[PDB]
DNA sequence: CGGCAGTACTG
DNA sequence: CAGTACC
DNA sequence: GCCG
């Protein structure tokens, strides 16, 4: 990154706009954040700015103030609620409109949310596990959990396919949760485990709070057994074998890559979501049994996982 | 002017 | 429904 | 915010 003397200075924007709702907006600081991040040289001139995708007129002139006088003026009048609106936004359920909400009954600090704030249940946990959502884990445990709940799942059938996929298989040395997902190639056995397999990671004590008990996802929360282990999020999602491949590359992401895939499927008149490959105006599913399939399908040359992680 | 994704949950 | 979350 |  030639360009964290622009770079750290939008993401306090980008930051503020997001937490303050604004969420179109804060798109567009992360897409030109992610540009002046990618770029080969520093940034020199305004027209070079106009030069890079996701840098357009106002973005460039903010670049122009940087380069010169090494300060951003609009820095100075972000509203002091921005660092109460983030701490109250990285609860668990707790999106912009909560902490705003919060945020205008004069809530100040988590001591003021667990002391006089109503919580959802799933904001209960949230806040409950503060900390720990906010801390990353090592690839290694998330190995474990992920083999944690494939040997619960293959106990009830043995034919279940279950592959972590987020910044795990991205390859990425440290993981903000494990996103399990899980099929089966007879395309009918994956149906209704739920029951079982929760029960099952419930028995062992992995399984220690649910925030969404779904009848095709499930979000919540485990830990490891033994000393010096931290509470990690969970998401288990079962999906029909047909559905697979799409699966596998939404919930490998990145978010960004994913974002990409989608504009460019528009171009061409098809969708792409987490479920199939399709064209659109229904819409006729096309065929895509593995992950190469939806790149050939979109004109594309295959991306292996490690090189979505945009 | 207006899309920038579409679901799956929760209550 | 609005809000939140998943990538 | 960007871009078409
Ligand atoms: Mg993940
Ligand atoms: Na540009
Ligand atoms: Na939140
Ligand atoms: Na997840």
């Amino acid at each position: 990154n030639h360009n964290l003397h622009i770079t750290e200075k939008l993401e306090v924007l980008a930051k503020a706009y997001s937490v303050q709702g604004d969420k179109w907006r804060a798109l567009g600081y992360a897409k030109a954040i992610n540009a002046l991040k990618s770029f080969h040289k520093p940034v020199t001139s305004y027209q070079e700015a106009c030069s890079i995708p996701g840098i357009g007129k106002r973005m460039a002139e903010k670049i122009i103030e940087i380069l010169e006088s090494g300060h951003l003026r609009k820095l100075d009048h972000i509203s002091e609620s921005v660092p109460v609106l983030e701490l109250f936004s990285n609860i668990w359920g707790a999106g912009t409109k909560t902490a705003q909400m919060w945020y205008q009954q004069g809530f100040r600090s988590l001591e003021d949310i667990r002391s006089q704030a109503s919580l959802t249940t799933q904001q209960a946990i949230g806040l409950k596990h503060y900390s720990d959502f906010l801390e990353r884990m090592p690839r290694e445990e998330a190995t474990e959990i992920e083999q944690t709940v494939q040997k619960a799942a293959q106990a009830f059938n043995s034919g279940l396919l279950c592959v972590a996929c987020g910044s795990y298989r991205r390859g990425k040395a440290t993981c903000g949760d494990v996103d399990v997902l899980i099929t089966h190639p007879d395309g009918r056995s994956h149906r209704g485990i739920f029951s079982r397999l929760l029960d099952s990671l419930r028995q062992e004590g992995f399984l220690t709070d649910d925030l969404v008990k779904g009848e095709t996802k499930y979000l919540g929360v485990c830990r490891l057994p033994g000393p010096g282990r931290r509470h990690r999020r969970l998401d288990i999602i079962v999906v029909p074998y047909s559905e697979f491949a799409c699966a596998l590359l939404y919930f490998t992401g990145s978010a960004h890559f994913n974002r990409s895939m989608r504009a460019l499927a528009k171009t061409k008149g098809m969708s792409l979501s987490e479920h199939a490959l399709s064209t659109a105006v229904p819409g006729r599913v096309l065929p895509t049994p593995t992950e190469k399939d939806v790149f050939r399908l979109l004109g594309l040359p295959y991306r292996e996982p490690a090189e979505r992680d945009w």
